[PDB]
């Protein structure tokens, strides 16, 4: 039911993979953030998986749709929490992170 | 910063009297009822943690994942509270749980 505009509106963080682990789309604030620019490239060169304790696996992702998911961004360290918003049709997953906003946390 | 604003475009800040001061974009666009001068127990609840409503409760949760229920319809926010102690207020920096059923449409008349 929901609009693919007003998803990436509403988590200005965002990125979507898909199962190559290609990134495929970005957020407004994310890409405006990124030195290199995302789209393209591939989740390991630019982010870490923290929470679960898993891998950056398209599969292994798809199956824990409850989980909170942690990733670090490698180039500021800030740490994304959210969802990982699976699209069995598209073969994509959105992961609709946001910040965790520290003291030290600098965009 | 006011980009703060803009980043979490569901986000809400209140006061410790419990009043909504300020909310995201897209939290006033679903909201069935302008929220800014509301209280926050007229509209949400908190899940996790296992909580009361109250500015200084919530204060010193400052590292806890909250989960509040907009009532309305059953959506649940995740995120932090972020306490500015110049400024008095808490922001919940929450996002939406994502489900197949999840509207971000504006609602119509009524």
């Amino acid at each position: 039911m929901l609009s693919p505009e007003l998803l990436a509106k509403a988590f200005p963080f965002h990125f979507a993979f898909s199962r190559n682990r290609e990134i495929v789309q970005t957020g407004e604030v994310l890409e405006r953030i990124s030195p290199e620019p995302l789209v393209g490239k591939l989740i390991e060169q630019h982010f870490q998986i923290n929470r679960p304790k898993i891998l950056i696996d398209f599969d292994a992702i798809s199956k824990q749709p409850r989980a909170l998911f942690i990733l670090e961004f490698l180039h500021n360290g800030m740490q994304l929490k959210g969802q990982m918003m699976y699209q069995p049709e598209e073969e994509v997953i959105f992961f609709l992170g946001s910040p965790w906003i520290t003291d030290t946390t600098s965009l």
